[PDB]
């Protein structure tokens, strides 16, 4: 009997060197570049380059097919290459598309870079036509997003549109219609741009429409950072990395549980409560999401994740405060963590 | 900034031979050896080997402060010591945990792995005190799982069930109480046992109780293939090598997509109109537990995956047929696609 596909060991992965590197681009739709240091001698620093060399060469396996590329430059010996593509960041990851470049800040695991690389394939805006496709919209809820009704493609104003779309492909969804029934509902009248703030009903209009890309990509900048945000796989490191005052307010939830989810939706209620503060941005972690890091979570923290938790975490030092909860009584409620929180933060 | 934690590269996986295996076994609450035939010396074959090596090691910290050890042996210069293991499954992961011993046939990853080894260090028993953890009991659906009442720990009966307890150990949960008003809910007498299919309503008693070891281990493997049975990476190997007459009905639903969850519904209905047909054995598969397969499996078979589906795939070959759906009409109903199935399998 035929057996699931695996790894067949063959070499994908470029090395992308000043003779090379413009033939690549030509190949590829979606170009992945791993700008990285001259690996160390020690074995250690060898192994670790060598876990990151075979998980590009996994996903170049699986997105073969689908014309995705991958490549490798070294920060000396291909020095040059890396300064006419703006390699700057050491040992990371970058992304070209087109006109566009991505400088990767998630997780380097073979899962979640053919997730996203495949998300990256896709066009930037998707267009809402049925009503399946406007409830997939409305059931949105761990991203910003964004809708715009215009009149047709061929609109100064939707070309407008498309253009800041491609600036935050394929972390914030880009929605349109040109169908007047769905803008009705929406409330939209025409060239107007509602941003849904993630976990948020509301939405925002951006001002001033009709809308200039430079107006869409502004606000957008202005209002990506949540007050409730979920720690992503594809885009962890810069959720984490961007701390307010040196702390994060971290909540551990699993969606799937009945305590995780009653938890979730008073996080939603604090959040919503207090949505316009921006010295608040919660982080949302599901545990679900991180099997790996599960164990050094409850070894750092010294919790149980199999319960919901929320603390507060300075980035510095990774010292930490969280939340007495006894599992024999309800959860907290949103009055009571924003009382927590405000005791934690005094002091 | 202290940054999230990183494979370190510092080698943990044990070469077991001869002269250290016992010294190994002592040391680990639970073990984890790959049994492995010498690497060709092909570049291919070597990239082959590297990546699962590397796999492990990436485990191996993960778990090493859980006290999970791992280790590689060699078929031939380890010979000897596969022999008084029992090793025999070539290039295949054995599980090593008191007095049991499990041969892994499912997917080689570390998250696979370290959610598997971590179910594996759990106690093959669970207890029934609480009513979340009557609730959490009564809304597994994708498991088969058993629950019995019992006088207390020192029954003869209920000790009798943690013995075939372990010979599942973690795929099939046991549940136990020892409060009669938790039996009461469960409709459970004194040392009865229920077992509830996977996706079944209605749970099967064990005949003839109280029950030996034997009787409950013969019941479980004469019931453990269910009428609807979810592929599960812990386990995939398994269960598609477990055809009836060479052809496997495959539905692929997305849990948390509407049509997905409706089309769900719809098996679920299928499967328990059909329970007691030893001739049927649906294999459900949520494409978002297998992103990496995604790509093969809609090349494979010719299908969109962001929609239901239900088809015949022949193991030999990969041949399969898959249902026409219209994305304008509703989902076909219970009947519908049994009159499908009936269609297929006649010719
Ligand atoms: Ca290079
Ligand atoms: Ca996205
Ligand atoms: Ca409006
Ligand atoms: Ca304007
Ligand atoms: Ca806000
Ligand atoms: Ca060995
Ligand atoms: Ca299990
Ligand atoms: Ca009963
Ligand atoms: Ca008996
Ligand atoms: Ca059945």
């Amino acid at each position: 009997g035929l057996d699931f596909p695996e790894y067949d060991g063959v070499d994908r992965v470029v090395n992308v060197n000043a003779k090379n590197y413009k033939n690549v681009f030509k190949k590829y739709e979606v170009l992945a570049l791993l700008y990285h240091e001259p690996p160390e001698d020690d074995k250690a620093s060898q192994r670790q380059f060598e876990m990151d060399e075979l998980i590009l060469e996994l996903a170049a396996q699986v997105l073969e097919d689908k014309g995705v590329g991958f490549g490798m430059v070294d920060s000396e010996k291909d020095a040059a290459v890396a300064k006419k593509l703006g390699l700057t960041e050491e040992d990371s990851v970058y992304v070209f598309k087109g006109d566009e470049v991505i400088e990767y800040d998630g997780e380097f695991s073979a899962d979640t870079l053919v997730e996203f690389l495949l998300d990256v394939l896709e066009d930037p805006v998707e267009l809402i036509e049925g009503e399946r496709e406007l409830q997939a919209f409305e059931n949105i809820e761990d991203d910003n997003k964004l809708i715009g009704y215009f009149k047709n493609k061929d609109s100064e104003h939707y070309k407008a549109y498309e253009d800041a779309a491609e600036e935050f492909h394929p972390y914030i969804p880009f929605f349109a219609t040109f169908d007047s029934k769905v803008a009705k509902k929406l409330t939209l009248k025409l060239n107007e741009i509602d941003f849904y703030e993630a976990f948020m009903e509301e939405p925002v209009t951006i001002p001033d429409k009709p809308n200039s890309e430079e107006e869409i990509v502004s606000f957008v900048e202005a209002h990506k950072r949540s007050t409730l945000r979920k720690l992503k796989p594809e885009s962890m490191y810069e959720t984490w990395e961007d701390d307010l005052d040196g702390i994060h307010i971290v909540a551990f939830a699993e969606e799937t549980d009945p305590d995780g989810y009653e938890f979730l939706e008073t996080l939603k209620a604090v959040a919503q409560d207090n949505t316009d503060n921006p010295d608040l941005s919660i982080i949302w972690i599901d545990p679900d999401d991180f099997p790996l890091l599960v164990p050094y979570w409850e070894k750092t923290f010294n919790i149980d994740l199999s319960a919901p938790q929320i603390g507060v975490v300075n980035v510095t030092d990774a010292d930490s405060v969280w939340m007495e909860m006894d599992d024999e009584e309800d959860l907290p409620s949103a009055e009571e963590l924003e009382d927590w929180l405000e005791d934690v933060l005094e002091g």
